[PDB]
């Protein structure tokens, strides 16, 4: 009888897993720009939902929209147990800790042609810095 | 600013919480048929394979090939932190106990038009008794 295929990432940061014409899964560890000391730069889909699971330690999704220049800012302490939906054209970002995992789903279609990043200023930074420290205590 | 949408399951057994036109995202809790005791038939999907995430608890995935009128089973004791996939027209289920919790991820189009069940025979439902038990404890 076959086994079902088995997938793991030991790796820093993102290792996609599963693949076909629809959807992917990915793991995700931590990497220095999800660490609390490395936030600066959102992500944003725009034609893509995207879903995350919480597997081990704890982490934060920022979620924000984009008003002029400037972002406003929503955190959300995962809970493990739980699925959290980004949908297409959010800003979000994690915050993650060195034993965080988590998993995430989207669209198998997966070049930045459909995606953008963005800079945070320092105020935002360091408005996420001080609440988040607090979040993942909470 | 937005927050993701929070999706969580406290109902006995399967909530689909994510779907759209490709694939959906679906929390399993403990149910009967797949409690130890009440293992009793094995699901096959002919369109799509399925990914599964262990969040909490332990859980058992069986898989099998049918030969002639009998399965060859395997069984594989999941791992939190790691995914696990079972390709279309692989015969499986799950073993779990009742604070199991997992995620899976499969196409939306998730009619049994392309999908089936078949009976474990009381030497196979034995046998994954027997085996399973002492797995959940490896």
């Amino acid at each position: 009888a076959m086994k079902p295929d088995i997938y793991e990432n030991n790796r820093e940061g993102i290792l996609c897993v599963y693949k076909n014409e629809k959807w992917l899964v990915c793991i995700k560890n931590w990497k220095p720009d999800n660490d609390i000391e490395g936030i600066a730069h959102l992500e944003i889909h725009h034609s893509t939902d995207e879903q995350f699971i919480l597997s081990a330690g704890k982490a934060i999704l920022i979620t924000a929209e984009k008003e002029n220049d400037k972002f406003n800012i929503e955190l959300t302490l995962m809970e493990k147990g739980k699925v959290y939906n980004v949908p297409a054209e959010c800003w979000f970002y994690s915050i993650t800790q060195k034993d965080t995992k988590m998993m995430y789903v989207q669209d198998s279609n997966c070049s930045m042609d459909n995606s953008d990043f963005c800079d945070l200023s320092k105020e935002e930074i360091e408005y996420i810095q001080t609440n988040a420290r607090k979040l993942f205590e909470k």
